[PDB]
This record gives C-alpha cells, sequence and structure tokens, in this order.
C-alpha cells in the first residue's frame, strides 16, 4: 500500500549481479503484449477467487478495510480492472518511477563500503534510466488507524457466499503502542492464552479454528479473537464475552505465583533469540517498515514486564476490557455461514451494537489517531 | 485543493453560450508554448510575492497550514514548479478529465428543465471531447483537521523579512460544529466583539489591525484573535489573555438584559436576508461544499440562541476557554517583525508552550477531527 518491496537473499558471491539486473529491468521495462493480456486476466481471476476464501480470512480482511484510512476493497479493484489497457500501463510506470524514496535494509556477509556500492548503484541506475528524484518529506503519507469512540459496539455484518461455516473476529482496540500499554496487553494474551484453547475449542467446540492473541496496525494495537464455526456469530460473541468475565474473575483469584509464571514464559518468548539470519533479517525490517525504529525494544519490553503486577493487569481489564469499561472500544466482524438466519456460564447483557451499514460513512464519522513517534 | 471552480454570472440570454464555449475548450485545449513559458513565468514571481504579504496574512496563513490534514506550502509548490514542463502539462490534463464528479447550484431565473438542460449538456460535452468516466463514491476524500489536546498551548513561530511589524493569531480551538457549540461561540464572539476593539486598540493602542471571531474549517471551528502590532508577540499573548479574564468577569457581573440585548443583536446579525442574488449564491454554496447542506441553519440556530443563559455561557467559557480550563486547545501563530528579536488589568500566569519546530511533525503527531455529518 505505500509502494513496492523488493527482497534478495541468499548467498552474496553473485548478489550485486541479481540485484542489478532486476533494477536495470525495473526502470526500463518494456511490455509484451500476449504477456500483459494473459497476466491481467490471471489477476481478474485472483479478484474474483475471493470469495472462496475461508470465514476468518474474510473477517480479517473486513477489519483490515475498516480500520484503515484508505484501504481499497476486492470489488472496487476488480470494477476498476477494465479500464486497464497497455498504452495506460505503459504510461503510469513512467511517472511511478519518477519520483520515489527508498528505504533499504542490507543485512549480512557484507562491509558497509559494498553496502554503500550497492545502494548507490540502485540510486544511480533509477536516476539513469527513469530520471528519478527526490520526494517531499511531507509526501511520506502513512495512513492512520480509524479511532473508536469510548464505551461504543460496532458490528459488521456480510455473508460467506461459498461455505457453510461462519467466521467471526472481535477486536477490542486499545490504544497507541508504547513499552506499557504493550506489555499489559501482551501479558493480558498470554494469561488467556491456553484457558481460551481449552475452554472454546477442547470443551466447548465453538469450532476447527479458534485463535486468540494481539493485534498491531498503523502505530495502534489491541486484543482480537478469530473463530471459524457451525454456530452463529452473535452465540459465539455471548461465548466469548462469558469467557472474558471468567477470565477477569480467574485473574483476580490467581496467586502471585502462578502470574509470575506467566510473566516468565512471555519473557523467554519475548528475549527469544533469532536462530538464523533470515529472521533477524524479518525483526530489524519489521522495525524499519512500521517507522518506528526501536531495534533495542525487546529488553526494554521484558525489563518493564519483569515490574508488572496482578494490580496493573486487572485495572487494565478494568478500564478497557471489561463490559462496563469506561474505555471500552469494541468492534465486531461476522461472517456468515450461506444458510445462517439474521452447564455454560453465564453472558454478561451486550448493549444494543450499532450496525455498520457503509464503510465510508463510519469512517468519516469517527477520529484517526496519531502516527507512532520514531526512535 | 478539491479539483476546479467554475462560475457563471449575469445575464442568462447568453449564458449557456459562453458556457458552452468555456467546458468545450477546457475538454479540448491545446497549450501554445510561448504562453506556457510567459504563464509559469508570472506564476514563479508570485509564489515569490508571498514573503512581502503583511504579517497577519501570514498568521492566518500558518494557522491554516498547521490545522488542515493536507496542505503544500508556496515554497514547496515554487521548488515543484521546475519539474513542469510542456510535455508533462500536455499528458496531465486528460489524465486530469479522465474521472471526475462535478457539483453543481444552478440559481437565478432559469427554469427546471433549463437547468437538466445545462447540467447535461456539460455532462455530454465533457464525455465526447475527454472521455470523462465517473469517479467512486469512496473517492470523494475531504480533509480533516488537526486535533488539538486537552489543556495545550502550542507556538509556531516565522520572521517576516519584509515589514517591520509582527503580527500574532491565537487560536482557540473548541469542538465540532452542532447547534449549540456553535450558539455559544457565536454568542461568546459577540459579546465580546466590541470590547476588544475599544480595549485592545482604542485604550491599549496595541495595534492597527485588531480583529476577533469565529473560525470556521472543515468543519471544526474555534475562537480566533489577529493583531498586527509593533508590540513583541509575548506581549501581546498576555494581554489578549488578560482582556479574555476581563470578560469573563464582565460576562458574570451583567444584568438580564443587557444578556438579552446581545442575544437579540446577534439574533438580527444572523437573520439578515442576503440583498442581492450573488450573495444569497455565496450562502447556498457555502452550505454545498462543507456538505453540511444545512440550509435553514440560521432559524434553527436563531430559535435556540433565544434560549440560553448567562450561566450556559459562563461555564462554557469555563470548560473552553479559561486558562486553567479542562479542555483549553491553544494554538498561537507568532510572524516576528523583521528588525524584532526571537493601569493595565492583569495578566495570569501562562504555562510554557510548546514550540513547533518542524509542522508535520506537529501533524502526524497528533489526532484528526472527524468529518462532519451530512
Amino acid at each position: 500500500i505505500y509502494g513496492m518491496y523488493l527482497s534478495v537473499k541468499g548467498y552474496n558471491d553473485k548478489q550485486p549481479i541479481l540485484l542489478k539486473k532486476i533494477i536495470e529491468k525495473m526502470a526500463t521495462f518494456e511490455i509484451d503484449e500476449k504477456r500483459f493480456e494473459i497476466i491481467k486476466e490471471a489477476y481478474m481471476r485472483s479478484l474474483n477467487n475471493f470469495r472462496a476464501e475461508q470465514p476468518h480470512q474474510h473477517a480479517m480482511y473486513y477489519l483490515r478495510l475498516l480500520m484503515t484510512e484508505v484501504a481499497w476493497t476486492k470489488d472496487e479493484l476488480k470494477e476498476a480492472l477494465d479500464d486497464v489497457t497497455l498504452p495506460r500501463l505503459k504510461a503510469f510506470i513512467p511517472q511511478l518511477l519518477s519520483r520515489l524514496h527508498i528505504e533499504a535494509l542490507l543485512h549480512g556477509n557484507i562491509t558497509k563500503q559494498a553496502a554503500l556500492g550497492i545502494m548507490q548503484m540502485v540510486e544511480d541506475t533509477l536516476i539513469e534510466h527513469a530520471h528519478t528524484k527526490p520526494l517531499l518529506p511531507s509526501q511520506l503519507v502513512r495512513y492512520r488507524e480509524v479511532q473508536l469512540p469510548d464505551r461504543g459496539w460496532f458490528v459488521y455484518q456480510q455473508r460467506n457466499e461459498v461455505h457453510n461455516n461462519s467466521g467471526i473476529e472481535i477486536y477490542y482496540q486499545t490504544d497507541m503502542q508504547s513499552t506499557s500499554e504493550n506489555m499489559f496487553l501482551e501479558l493480558f494474551a498470554q494469561i488467556i492464552s491456553e484457558p481460551a484453547f481449552n475452554t472454546l475449542r477442547t470443551k466447548e467446540q465453538l469450532g476447527y479454528i479458534v485463535f486468540s492473541g494481539p493485534r498491531r496496525a498503523n502505530g495502534i494495537q489491541g486484543l482480537r479473537f478469530i473463530i471459524q464455526s457451525e454456530k452463529p456469530p452473535h452465540y459465539l460473541e455471548s461465548r466469548v464475552e462469558a469467557f472474558l468475565i471468567t477470565m477477569e474473575k480467574s485473574i483476580e483469584d490467581m496467586t502471585e505465583e502462578a502470574f509470575q509464571k506467566h510473566i516468565q514464559a512471555l519473557a523467554i518468548r519475548r528475549l527469544d533469540k533469532p536462530k538464523k539470519l533470515s529472521a533477524e533479517s524479518a525483526k530489524y525490517w519489521g522495525e524499519i517498515i512500521s517507522q518506528q525504529y526501536n531495534f533495542d525494544r525487546d529488553n526494554t519490553e521484558v525489563a518493564y514486564l519483569k515490574t508488572l503486577t496482578k494490580e496493573d493487569i486487572i485495572k487494565f481489564y478494568k478500564e478497557m476490557l471489561a463490559v462496563d469499561a469506561p474505555r471500552r472500544h469494541k468492534v465486531s466482524v461476522h461472517v456468515l455461514a450461506r444458510e445462517m438466519d439474521s452447564n455454560l456460564s453465564q453472558a454478561p447483557a451486550l448493549p444494543q451494537p450499532e450496525v455498520i451499514q457503509n464503510m465510508t460513512e463510519f469512517k468519516r464519522g469517527l477520529p484517526l489517531f496519531p502516527l507512532v513517534k520514531p526512535h
């Protein structure tokens, strides 16, 4: 959504050669017509084939659409696809390349001089063949995430046309990333991690797919649940809310040490060393594309984690997650089975949800979060 | 910032003929090179000539940059101006016209059939000559306004290189437009309107230009002060703040009848009928471009206005404007004189402001308001 991504990996003996051919071809590309028609046809089919994705992929997709300032739907792209001609693409390519900014991570068995060399080879190739000039600092747009109002609940409902199963995703948006908000949310996810599998899947058989954990996008974060089931969504909702309350009660009732076990387990996971080159590359690249550049984040966050108490999580929960929390921000995506119509612990009363009819109106009527500050 | 604007006014006897020539030429324009070079050069100079504008024009301009999500500076435009060649423009024009949405207000001595006729003439001419197709509903971006944090004060400072006066603008952003917030702000502006001229100019002689009133942009609003002076900005700040306190005290102390006089006066001001065609057109166009479409807003708001009391305004002020207000949102633009360096009633102690070093960082680091619902 920001441009283009290129990654070359492997033995570096011949690596500058491959990279150089790619960039040369990138910047002077001439489209063969038969090939264009064929690949266009393939892309068209892949746009259509979305209706046959899994219910949970759908739920994630719609949540993505809902939460980003600007996001084009598969439908809009498909529709827009027919006005794509050979001339038009040929005209698009030089314009795309006329102004660029490049952010690169070069990591492995290479020297500083060789890195500078490679970088400068890329810059020079782009200048030579596409006449690229710099972009203005202010044109480096990042998109923000829709900021949900205190105490609101929104539902977005859609039908899966292929599968006779449902999917649900439930998102409790918390706030901007920072040391403490991150370890609170992560600790909570850690604590509820195994109880959720054992209750929601093994005992209650809510579905084959049952997932829970942190969601992070556009510098904001929160708690998400993804489930795929034969049972209808409103029931799934009620079971997740009941689970959440059982969980708060369980966190209140638990001893200091079980709590410290959760801390120690989250801690080892977070401080866990990359075991091969490309995993370390992945971590740093993650720090870079999000523009947070927090390369020492694991130690900071773990150090802070060890400081945390039962109290902290209890009040976090009371502020942000409980059904009557002063800052609850809940959005739910319901993907209905083709056919569905529109003992156990006690499910709490939920407010009347607001049903979202139109994404643009929904977005227009809400604030946007800041972007996260670098380091 | 949204595209292009066309207004044709006058006797309607021949108006569709002029209109048809304009749009047909719009959609089939062929650029003469000499003209391009000449006009480009003129534009370059006009971009440069901003440095010689008045200090208060500068202050308004920078506040505009600060408060809008997206805004290109005159400097950035100037820089970007050099990559404009004949080929690039020739290619740009058909592309600009390739996808459009048109919102029109036709108002005057014309029939519905004639309106549909004119609209359809425009559409067909554009289709014929520029191959225009419709824009997608989702591509109708409006820009939002930066939402300032509770209790903050930010200052942005710049120097005017030409004029040996300073200018300041102070903006107290309140919240989104709605009937009550609007009449609170408007009543307050109305009440403080003349005391401010008489105190800050006539008595204290802070400068020739002294202005106050509602600022409305991008569906958001607030209270603004604009001043141009020989006096240094920090002093202007302290004097405006002292004035605001004088005003609160004065509003507390005033009688029921004086209060109703202010109400009645705001009421008359708001209910003033446009006296000629183009003023009514301007009013409707204002209702349309903001996409609020509140055509009967004047009556709703005046009716509601008559209901308000001293108490309400005192607590509004206490909530949004006072120095220790829980929801103060203050931004200031300081334009220093070329030469300038970087009793009276009692000015309150003010906090240390946060100095904006770079507009983009400032914007990136704050939330954005919603757009107003239609």
